[PDB]
């Protein structure tokens, strides 16, 4: 016991750094205000031009200033290590690219609070993303999962951050941390909790040298079920249960967990389910499922927390009568990479789908895709009386599972975000493993092709409803869409432009459909708000 962070405190921050050989100073000063989680500073960039991108330094440059609520107070390490201070050390792993690690002391001089830190980084790069200064200078985001290290008298955290690229996609730096104490004196060792934090980044006008101001909020918090509805706590479930019989496997658990954080090895994976399947059955009922979410705190604030969901029911019929494959039941695992062609004027997205079927263990239109296949995309809609046009072309790879589009409004201005329209604007270009072809109802309804309807729910908002027609016009694949959305809320979500421009990994899970000839799927859209 001693809050030293009662009032308002004085913050300096010195750091010397080397990336590839780069070196650079960076001094920083301000404030912060713990009672509220308040931090003001402006950092300088003393040798001139900095030579990475000034939010990859974000982290790196005093959580000692998180606002902990009042029933959290016994969590925090961090003030209880003062005035004496901690060691802060960190690995940050930039996907794709190299990687910083870090030791910080951060301690009181007098009645300022220092953080003083080494950095080196290693593997960049040198036109990369952090060496070739291709982010965007905008604002960051994340929780910070803090669990006890008691064997060192201190924690452990862990997290991914995601910062903007330039041309719209998203850089991932995966962070492992450790905070020691400096002095021998008692500490605080907390329960699993997080701190949710928000960084704004901005420029001063009367400054000349390469610099950042920041302002950022960090908050204590603990994931309870009791603080959630029993819709919330049902929708979080059922992200698990993709299959839809109500309990939750281990295939299931395996792709789910892996959508919190990168940072699991299929090791961690088997203790998780291990531990919450309490009664040994193989699976973990809602019951177990209730204690999981407090027990790995990641699962509700990552899977859940700033998320609109789109619930989705789908339908694909053949259009000729010839003999088409009725799956087993089975799922394509999405991911989706949206982007922005720097060289496009009017209002676009740029989509890449990578598509591979799973959930079948080893235990005749197929030859239209051997090949690069050429596609054309046309979406006509109406949503709320806002009518909207976009037109598409680009290519599906079906041996890779990979397809690549870029989609056009022609109508001006899209009266809704890009992203509710991904799943509507190809599953026809899924890779099916070998021991899967017989499975494979898209490929098989070509070239005559098929009709995909879907109705999506959007949680709290409106819905649209969708009909297409996917087939060959000569050696062209089409996609030809009607959609009509209705019953959207003008400052929702949706028609307020409050989803963010990127894409979640989402499983298809697809059943056979014997009485039209044709399959069905449902499945829950994740769609990040701000
Ligand atoms: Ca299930
Ligand atoms: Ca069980």
């Amino acid at each position: 016991g001693e809050e030293l962070f009662t009032g308002v405190v004085p913050i300096l921050v010195e750091l010397d750094g080397d990336v590839n050989g780069h070196k650079f100073s960076v001094s920083g000063e301000g404030e912060g205000d713990a009672t509220y989680g308040k931090l003001t500073l402006k950092f300088i960039c003393t040798t001139g031009k900095l030579p990475v991108p000034w939010p990859t330094l974000v982290t790196t440059l005093v959580q000692c200033f998180a606002r902990y609520p009042d029933h959290m107070k016994q969590h925090d390490f961090f003030k209880s290590a003062m005035p004496e201070g901690y060691v802060q050390e960190r690995t940050i792993f930039f996907k794709d690219d190299g990687n910083y690690k870090t030791r910080a002391e951060v301690k009181f001089e007098g009645d300022t609070l220092v953080n003083r830190i080494e950095l080196k980084g290693i593997d960049f790069k040198e036109d990369g993303n952090i060496l070739g200064h291709k982010l965007e200078y905008n604002a960051i985001h994340g929780n910070v999962y803090i669990t006890a290290d008691k064997q060192k008298n201190g924690i452990k955290a862990n997290f991914g951050l995601n910062c903007n690229i330039e041309d719209g996609s998203v850089q991932l730096a995966d962070h492992y941390q450790q905070n020691t104490p400096i002095g021998d004196g008692p500490v605080l060792l907390p329960d699993n909790h997080y701190l949710s934090t928000q960084s704004k980044l901005s420029k001063d006008p009367n400054e000349k040298r390469d610099h950042m101001v920041l302002l950022e909020f960090v908050t204590a918090a603990r994931m309870q079920v009791a603080d959630a509805s029993e819709e919330e706590l049902s929708e979080c479930f059922r992200i698990f249960d993709f299959d839809g019989n109500g309990f939750i496997d281990r295939e299931e658990f395996g792709d789910i967990i892996r959508l919190t954080g990168e940072q699991l090895t299929d090791e961690d994976v088997d203790e998780i389910f291990g531990d919450s399947d309490t009664d040994k059955n193989g699976r973990i009922d809602f019951d177990e499922f209730l204690k999981m979410v407090e027990n790995v705190q990641p699962i509700y604030p990552e899977l859940m927390g700033g998320v609109q969901l789109a619930d989705h029911y789908q339908q694909n019929t053949p259009i000729g009568d010839g003999p088409v494959l009725l799956p087993d039941n089975h799922y394509l695992s999405y991911q989706s990479k949206l982007s922005k062609d720097p060289n496009e004027k009017r209002d676009h997205m740029v989509l890449l789908e990578f598509v591979t079927a799973a959930g079948i263990t080893l235990g005749k239109g197929e030859e239209l895709f051997t090949g690069v296949v050429p596609i054309l995309v046309e979406l006509d809609g109406d949503v709320n009386g806002h009518k909207f046009s976009v037109r598409g072309e680009g290519e599906g790879d079906a041996t890779n599972g990979k397809l690549t589009l870029k989609l056009i409004c022609t109508t001006g201005k899209l009266p809704v975000p890009w992203p509710t329209l991904v799943t509507t604007l190809l599953m026809c270009f899924a890779r099916y493993p070998d021991h899967m072809k017989q499975h494979d109802f898209f490929k098989s309804a070509m070239p005559e092709g098929y009709v995909q309807e879907r109705t999506i729910f959007f949680k709290d908002d409106g819905n649209y409803k969708t009909r297409a027609e996917v087939k060959f016009e000569g050696d062209t694949l089409v996609n030809r869409i009607e959609l009509k959305g209705i019953d959207f809320k003008e400052d929702g979500n949706i028609l307020g432009h409050k989803l963010e421009y990127n894409y979640n990994s989402h499983n298809v899970y697809i059943t056979a459909d014997k009485q039209k000839n044709g399959i069905k799927a449902n499945f829950k859209i994740r769609h990040n708000i701000e």
